[PDB]
């Protein structure tokens, strides 16, 4: 009973990730992904950011920003998380890229859903499995970012303590937005 996870944001840094690290320390095989073009961040921004990869080592990240000025990178949280990402995987990978499947793909914000529905639609295989894509809005900043890590965490339990998921994962969805009052969007593919 130990399901297949993925938590999918634009960037792979922070709402993925956050969400990454509290599915991880409760046990879940669980993984993070991004969709986007290239790895954006904060950094004097709301005019000039800093890009990078989807390759670049976290920590290869980390000593950059150092150099520019470390100073501001501590304070807007830009390193600690960083350093807290160094310790779950290498580097951020991009979701359209993987290779690897899951159960339930949940994404963070209604455009990523999208974005990986398409891309998941963008093909077929001989295996054919069933596979949720739950999408939860959870805002993009530091903080918000915390609090949908465990929405999405108190819902992947919910849903894992299952055996059948496909002819009760629409029943569960619907006990859940009752709690949270959060919008669950849902929909199946098939790898």
């Amino acid at each position: 009973s130990k399901l297949a996870v993925a938590v999918v944001c634009s960037s792979n840094m922070n709402r993925s990730m956050e969400a990454h690290n509290f599915l991880a320390k409760k046990g879940f095989n669980v993984r993070s992904y991004g969709t986007g073009e290239r790895v954006k961040l904060p950094g004097m921004a709301f005019d000039k950011p800093n890009v990078y990869e989807f390759g670049t080592k976290y920590e290869d990240i980390y000593r950059d920003l150092e150099s520019k000025d470390k100073e501001f990178y501590t304070q807007n949280g830009l390193l600690h998380m960083l350093d807290r990402n160094r310790r779950i995987k290498k580097c951020p990978e991009r979701f359209q890229d993987t290779k690897e499947q899951f159960d339930i793909i949940v994404t963070v914000e209604e455009r990523v859903y999208d974005l990986v529905v398409m891309h998941m639609e963008s093909m077929e295989s001989v295996d054919n499995r069933p596979v949720h894509v739950l999408n939860v809005d959870v805002v993009d900043n530091a903080e918000d970012a915390l609090m949908g890590a465990f929405v999405i965490t108190d819902m992947i339990n919910m849903m894992a303590k299952s055996t059948d998921l496909d002819n009760d994962i629409d029943e569960l969805i619907q006990e859940f937005e009752e709690r949270r009052k959060r919008v669950i969007l849902h929909s199946v593919l098939f790898y």
